[PDB]
């Protein structure tokens, strides 16, 4: 196995996947690493199995159809993995925990949102459709853009949203367009 956490790139108390070389901190994996289960397969492995069992799941889809899907187990898993893909970027630190807002010339968002809140909402099965999860995720970046206005710090929201959007298109096999 790997000697660092796949998500945060630090050593520590690591749980090792049995079907690939990745390792994880307990709460870096999503879902949190399962208590028993020998062997244990990580989320990357579980996502790969879905594709292999239904090759046609990789043909192009329309975003509007994807968002209306019910959060059955496979969609739940895909949203977990997309969330994990954002935490994999170090710039996710800025959007992880509950923000606060006191900047001259700006007002905080009406509906604050952050990664750990989305993590909890997945864990607690609070989303009934993919649209719920994607809306909260895009809301994180949109709040940041509006609040920071012309400060160059706005760019951090563009950068992390780009990671989200590329991974969304990959994981849910969105039809490629020009
Ligand atoms: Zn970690
Ligand atoms: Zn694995
Ligand atoms: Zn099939």
């Amino acid at each position: 196995n790997s000697n660092i956490c796949e998500v945060c790139n630090k050593w520590g108390r690591l749980f090792c996947c049995d079907t690939c070389p990745r390792s994880f901190h307990e709460h870096c994996h999503i879902p949190s690493v399962e208590a028993n289960k020998n062997p244990w397969s990580c989320i990357f492995c579980r996502i790969k199995t879905i594709q292999e069992r239904c090759p046609e799941s990789q043909s192009g889809h329309q975003e509007s159809e994807v968002l209306m899907r019910q959060m059955l187990p496979e969609e739940q898993l895909k949203c977990e993995f997309l969330l994990l893909k954002v935490y994999c970027d170090s710039k996710s630190c800025f959007f992880a925990s509950e923000p606060y807002y006191n900047r001259e010339g700006s007002q905080g968002p009406q509906k604050p949102m952050w990664l750990n809140k989305v993590k909890t909402s997945l864990n607690e099965q609070m989303y009934t459709r993919v649209e719920g999860f994607v809306q909260d995720m895009r809301l994180i970046f949109h709040n940041h853009k509006e609040f920071y206005r012309e400060d160059k710090f706005t760019r951090l929201g563009i950068q992390v949203q780009d990671i989200f959007e590329k991974n969304f298109r990959n994981i849910f096999a969105i039809q490629e367009t020009s």
